[PDB]
């Protein structure tokens, strides 16, 4: 099962790709991320076409807030078993 | 019912914030949250007029705060029901 | 009872705000605030016009101290109370 | 055995880093490490040449996520028995 | 008795700091504050003229560590009864 | 006993710093420690001249990390007992 995810320069940012995503497609929302300068991440699973129908709502829609900005995004169709317990992507 | 959420740089401003929303109209203050970089958000829940009528209380009264700065704010009209494990 | 509060671009500078704060007024200093980038927060808590006499020392004597700068600084005179248990200004 | 690590700006990327590098040979991802500033690691272990195979396979493939950069890239051959003390 | 502190770039230059400091004088070494961005603070109690003579050498013996750098330093003679809720 | 330090840009190159250190020379690896900004330190405990041997190794050998730099590096020879628990070179 595929993880899509969606980095924001901003909180408020990140709600809103959340809501997106998760309005979007069949994903469960598994959480986000926080790494320093400003920088937060949703993660979402599910089917690989669910999650892109939910990254591409999800950026669209940052568009809506005011002072929000996508610093990236990325999916993997087939992530490896052993990424689940190290990274928190689950 | 909706969520509302203003992010400022720096404390004090944010503070304002919260302040001036809950004062405004009939939301709750559920949520502060920092990012780093300086970079903090304040987080309210009500009706969807509330949430707008408190917002726009919030980005006014930022301009009162000396040092403050809003670096963004929004509004999410029928949040997801799981919407709640990004918020604190 | 008001709520005063001075934001400084480093340690040492808010430790001085904190001291001319609860030297020049009857305010309770109810601790201090980190946000990252170097910005940090002391809070106090009394009369408003104790934290206004407060406010003012603490900002003047920032000039006492060597690479010292206030960023921002605010005071709400009747705080709601929602805010008490949200925020840490209690 | 080796140990090897590809930092980034970036969470997603950071992600792709590891994936790539546990697909691409015979390594386990045995660490993330988060040192603020937006700056994340993923670090993994085996021998030399499937940790270097590992390593260059991160390097090309996060060109292929949107906003994704490499800070810097490192394997060590023979790691000290002591080193544990600054992994993950 | 005083409080002294000397804040700086980067963590090395921050234990030279110290050293020097409970080394030059009758302080006691009794604080280290981090607020990210690379800002670290070193914090000594003792008599405002022990206190004087510490800060000094310390903000000298800094200019001795490559790569070191003071960002600020600063004494408070008398300080407040409860001062020590923003102390470490 | 000794403390020396090498205070990095990235975590790749701490790692080398730590691994080139412990090697080089007779000295325990007494952890590491982040400030911001990508500002990560490697801290060691031995005889001066070891500690010596250790950092000169550790700063040649980030020449060998893509993307490393250096920032800072320091030692002290006998460093004051009071510095062993405030400060996190235990």
């Amino acid at each position: 099962i595929a993880v899509g995810m969606i980095e924001t320069l901003g909180f408020p940012a990140v709600v809103e790709a959340a809501d997106s995503m998760v309005k979007a497609a069949r994903v469960t929302l598994v959480g986000y991320e926080k790494i320093g300068s400003g920088r937060v991440t949703v993660i979402v699973r599910g089917d690989v076409s669910e999650v892109q129908a939910s990254v591409t709502a999800g950026i669209e829609n940052i568009r809506r807030v005011n002072g929000g900005e996508v610093l990236s995004n990325h999916i993997i169709a087939r992530p490896h078993e052993n990424l689940e317990y190290v990274l928190p992507i689950l």
